[PDB]
């Protein structure tokens, strides 16, 4: 009969329209972390439902110790209201679960044991010339792990340790980790066995441009040394061949072509300046349940 | 008697040379408040007056415990003027009037109602077509509070409002679309008794697009992209088809020059929304206090 | 008799090689204080002097209980190391003067007076001759003013501080008058330009319409007006041609000007790296 | 005896990939820092190595209590290892040394006299004669008028990372990015007490880091473009406006010959401003960015910051 007042596990669970699924969630999710033996919590997140999915959530919370509501003042979005419940969630280990049970919630049992091995991020992965080619890509900067990209693999359901989620809390790119925040944090990695790709590499380009200057800094100088050989092929050649207009309209439409570009990757990474400045917040509580507001 | 160390209710009254009003303002307010029986206080910020408005609000703030003042500097905006009144605002709910008075303050009896039921923001707008339809469906739900007859600058927000929006430079312009981003309970109650053109309002649509959003900085680099590959290949593929001479040398050189004139819009542009985000410059100065303590320097 | 814990005036030198003038300056510093009967302190910054100014200051520290020294890491400039003087003075009033004593320290009795009436600043302004406030054009006010606690408290964290007569005096408000005494054209419009880009923003927003707008005559004079007048098969070309490129190719580089003024305010606001270095301190504590 | 609980000297070795030199390096460094009879601390950062240093580093670190580990989440630079252990470094001095021992520890008995003497950074650059050329002549004379007297310090065959800074300088820089690249142009700026120790045991990045230098301690690339830029938009301005109002003709002056050099100027001028203008965003974005430096892992003899 000890009382025990540390939180050993968090899940979080983000609900948006899911009055239907409460009552099988709720009960499928406690067979499982009843055997553990493991002081746990369950994070639900309201992300603005409107068919009374909060009513039904104040039911469970009236009757349950472990259920703890975190109401959003808007519909904000998955990503959003997820990490909205990570911030809230005061457990050594977090796992991040649909309202759907799109993936089994057994594997809890096998996120947890390979978490107390000392591996600090634990991943939950399912099972033409593209799938040979984007995987040969990927591995010579992602690492040991990259399963967790192939299609259909996406670790949204995973284990992280306190240590991980402290060391991106500050970070706006928190609520894209699988975006390539994964990849530059390191720490010990593993996972555990259970699409379009205009899609995939588009989150290729997104990382480019968030992780590094690469973009900006090689289009920097290639425009530099095309703007000295341009102004170089009229210094020396004005003291006085002329095509004229096979390059009066070539060197008008080369001149200004690359300039556009450069405007472009000067306009992205401008408007990645402002999302680091601005000051809006991500999200808004309206009302918490079981829970105390931030900063505690 | 008991006495309770809470205030419930603040209203925030901006004033610049209002030495007439004062008399029948607070007259006005007293036989409007003291019937609730809640415990109120009213924040008169002097927004550098000079016709000796302050020297009579001293007098009112040393016979009435509720008048607070919040002398500033110098004279900053109206929109300023309200955000420090608000900063310096303590209780569960917050009302900004103003001191020509134009909307009655009795109203105030029904938006502390709405209130009560659960509601945060709630405003209070007039009664009195394209355009309607079009924000109903894409900037907020209740088009009735940016109406052309009525802005909703008579409203009431609960305290979990007013901190969220505290460190945001757009709580001055509230009503230029930050309240459509906040969310919360939400409602409105109907009265009646320069503002109201139309390019005001969708200046407010154009100023909103480019405050909570990355779109036409987004959508413009994209475009301005995919017209410079055209432009390098048709230029290596027209170096080596139809060669209209001055019919494409002018149109090129014209048509280039002119895309990159609007996209140095949109950078300088989200580059003065980045300069205003870093400024260790804060929105106002306060010269004086009177019934209060000053804000944390931390800031 | 008896102890006084606050400090109600503070002197602040900045100094760079003031081997010599240490005798003379905190002498007639003290005839003046003295009469006042008010407790005063003297801040003392030394801005990397290569003569022997520190030891000749830390000898007045030793036999001077009002003598305070702030020794910077290196030289940092008469403007900085003023900053950094500010920083350290505590007391409900700040007045900084130079160790060469161009400005007369007997103003220092015309200048609290001003400020017993309620005045929050109170300028030193040298008379003008030649040929509120506003008095930056001919000689102008230096930096010998009077400022509450309530003024340097209020721009302590702003970058502006430094140079606080280039427009931030102008900004602030607050109760202000000035004191005339006696004994380029060029930095008028430099400092005129200086601020109209600080503390506005209109520059930029007004040369973006005005730059959009000439962009929309622009585009819609060759996109379907050449277009459609020439679609049946004209302006003098070269004429045409070179009025256009050096007329578009020129207002964008006043475009990338006003861009790149702007971007240069962003990267000194956003800087980690302070406006000083501390090396030392003598009767003083750290910051925070 | 008594015991004292304040660190006078900080020794801080970055270690990747340093599994057999451990043995040697404690040894010999344990020799040279007991005669000096002062409290010291050896702050190890595992950079992420890959072979079995770190195991060999808690074995070192169950038996001195001299031995403190900063282990990172994965590899980083070496000036990023450097600095995650000098952020963990509590000392009155602080002394960078590397794990593969290129330069001899015996220095720090002169470091540490230096350092006592009044001195908060303290070199120790190598004395090399040999190289003297007009070319090491002229960056001598360009380097001396900003740098000063103590600009020896950086010869092409030798640097300044084998260093003494005392507690005050490391925590003028603690929260300035540029403490990685300390040895960059920020040992110039900080102005602090300096000289050097001499002992005897490429031009592309010394210039490299000239330019880098003068975009990072200074706008002077982007004010004298701009001014550079606009004046000679003014006469473009201009002289476009009068040959226009030049209504006394009507086929072409200089046709393709000046043409074709004028979109080709006007078009060129604009690219190197669109650099200098993208350079220094980069440069706004890498000081407004929420992402750390560095991640800790796990930590031995330690606590985490802050405090
Ligand atoms: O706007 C949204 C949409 C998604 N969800 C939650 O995020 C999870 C995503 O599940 P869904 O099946 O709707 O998306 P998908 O399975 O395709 O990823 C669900 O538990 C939702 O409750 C949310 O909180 N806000
Ligand atoms: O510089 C100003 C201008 C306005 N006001 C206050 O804001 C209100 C503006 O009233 P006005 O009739 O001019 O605006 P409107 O009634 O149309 O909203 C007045 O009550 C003033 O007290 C202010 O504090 N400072
Ligand atoms: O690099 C400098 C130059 C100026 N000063 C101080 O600033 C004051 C102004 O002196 P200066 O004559 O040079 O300026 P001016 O008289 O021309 O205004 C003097 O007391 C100096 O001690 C300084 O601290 N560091
Ligand atoms: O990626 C790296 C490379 C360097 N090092 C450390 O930094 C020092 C540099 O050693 P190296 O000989 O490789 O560099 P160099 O001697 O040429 O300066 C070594 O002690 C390493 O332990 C590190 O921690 N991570
Ligand atoms: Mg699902
Ligand atoms: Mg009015
Ligand atoms: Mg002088
Ligand atoms: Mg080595």
């Amino acid at each position: 009969f000890q009382s025990n007042a540390t939180i050993e596990l968090s899940i979080v669970i983000p609900m948006y329209n899911e009055e239907d699924n409460l009552e099988h969630l709720f009960a499928r999710l406690l067979e499982v972390l009843t055997p553990l033996k493991i002081t746990y919590e369950i994070i639900c997140v309201n992300d603005g439902s409107k068919d009374k999915t909060l009513k039904q959530l104040i039911d469970c919370y009236q009757s349950n110790r472990q259920i703890k509501i975190v109401n959003l003042s808007r519909n904000f979005g998955k990503e959003i209201a997820l990490s909205a419940g990570i911030d809230y969630a005061q457990g050594n280990a977090v796992i991040p679960i649909d309202a759907d049970l799109q993936d089994p919630p057994e594997l809890i049992h096998e996120l947890v044991d390979k978490w107390r091995e000392g591996y600090d991020i634990v991943y939950a992965t399912r099972r033409t010339w593209v799938k040979q080619f984007t995987a040969k890509m990927f591995y010579k900067v992602i690492g040991r792990m990259t399963e967790i990209k192939i299609p259909p693999n996406t670790g949204d359901f995973r284990l992280m340790d306190r240590k991980v989620v402290n060391a991106i809390k500050q970070l706006p790119e928190r609520t894209r980790f699988m975006k390539g925040l994964f990849a530059w944090v390191g720490y010990r990695q593993t996972f555990v066995l259970f699409w379009n790709y205009w899609k995939l590499w588009n989150f290729a380009l997104d990382g480019i441009f968030s992780f590094s200057l690469l973009p900006l800094k090689v289009w920097t100088y290639l425009g530099s040394i095309i703007s000295l050989l341009s102004l170089a092929y009229a210094s020396f050649l004005i003291l006085k061949d002329v095509p004229g207009y096979a390059s009066l309209m070539v060197a008008i439409l080369f001149l200004g072509g690359v300039q556009l570009i450069s405007l472009g990757v000067i306009g992205e990474y401008l408007g990645r300046v402002y999302e680091e400045v601005k000051a809006r917040p991500l999200y808004l509580v309206s009302d918490l349940w079981g829970l105390e507001y931030l900063p505690l």
